[PDB]
């Protein structure tokens, strides 16, 4: 073994996170069903919360793997979807007529988080409003990330075939599709995927890496950046956030919603003292997620980061909506 255990054979990654974004009741969940060939029944508004569907297709030899992220009505309303928007990904912006010109709002939003990630704009519900159009030449020039506009109808199944062909084509052209990994990096990845924990500390991640061939920090830090962008974990490089490596996205959101929908916080005009978090994040019943006291800082600072929270002093924070 010692003689031939220095280098390693490198397979291609071929994975991308696809983020369905846009206003609530626009067509995101419906469009996702059409891409996977699940049809349309009219009752897809009943499906809410974080839904991650794993999809794949074979282009020639290459086995392409896709991770669709679908954000529910609570996610867009409370803006908790911001936690999962990442670079080196692909974005699908779903729009509709009823909300007049909200596209440029979303394009600036995707630009700030997505970076160089390509965007495909879907003009949904043309059966309800045929005349619905956008100034395409203006938008694609101002936002080079836009690769195409598509008038579609998830109800009548119009324009999905054309949209799906462009999606497949642009998915192959993403920058990190050509990038290739060592065998150990895939073993770390697949280990994390099969784990059922809510999160892991940065010590535990380094141990999992040690277990596998990669033991040097430089390589370990490059791997989490990928794993974050691929959607295997949810990780941030801020000093107050970097310890928590979230494996279950619902752990974060349900913790934030408990704070936002706290009846004790409703009174007091939304002033959140950190002594109150014990009662709010306590395990009541029926599979409530466990929130350790050491992760109180994570949740609060995470909410502060994306402007769901504003600091009054060092021990308290404000919720403007409850004021
Ligand atoms: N007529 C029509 N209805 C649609 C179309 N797409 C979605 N809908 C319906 O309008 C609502 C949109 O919600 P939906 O796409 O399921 O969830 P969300 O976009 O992720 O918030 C649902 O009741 C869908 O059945 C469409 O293209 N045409
Ligand atoms: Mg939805």
């Amino acid at each position: 073994n010692y003689f031939k255990s220095l280098e390693g054979e490198k397979k291609p990654l071929n994975e991308v996170k696809v983020l369905l974004v846009g206003d609530g009741e626009a067509g995101k969940t419906s469009l996702l069903k059409r891409l996977l060939g699940e049809g349309f029944d009219g009752n897809e508004h009943q499906t809410q919360g974080i839904n991650i569907k794993k999809w794949g297709f074979k282009d020639k030899d290459k086995e392409i793997k896709v991770n669709f992220w679908d954000f529910g009505g609570q996610e867009i309303m409370h803006a908790t979807h911001q936690f999962f928007l990442s670079k080196r990904s692909l974005y699908i912006l779903v729009l509709d007529s009823r909300r007049d010109e909200k596209a440029e709002y979303w394009l600036k939003h995707i630009r700030s988080f997505g970076g160089d990630s390509p965007v495909l704009v879907a003009l949904n519900k043309i059966d309800e409003n045929p005349s619905f159009e956008l100034n395409r030449k203006f938008l694609q020039e101002k936002y080079p990330s836009i690769k195409g506009f598509f008038r579609i109808s998830c109800k009548e199944d119009r324009g999905i075939e054309g949209f799906s062909q462009k999606l497949k084509k642009e998915l192959l052209k993403v920058e990190h599709m050509q990038i290739e990994w060592a065998k150990s990096w895939f073993e770390v990845k697949t280990k994390l995927e099969k784990m059922s924990c809510n999160f892991i500390t940065y010590e535990e991640y380094r141990n999992i890496c040690l277990e596998e061939n990669v033991g040097d920090k430089s390589s370990q830090n490059t791997l989490v950046d990928f794993l974050n962008d691929l959607g295997v974990i949810v990780h941030f490089k801020d000093i107050s956030l970097l310890d928590t490596h979230v494996l279950e996205p619902k752990w974060i959101t349900e913790g934030v919603y408990k704070i936002i929908n706290s009846e004790i916080l409703a009174k007091k005009k939304g002033v959140l003292r950190f002594s109150m978090l014990d009662e709010i994040l306590e395990q009541k019943k029926e599979g409530d997620y466990y929130y350790p006291p050491e992760r109180y800082g994570y949740i609060i600072n995470l909410m502060k980061k994306f402007e769901l929270c504003y600091s009054i002093d060092e021990e308290t924070v404000l919720l403007p909506d409850l004021l």
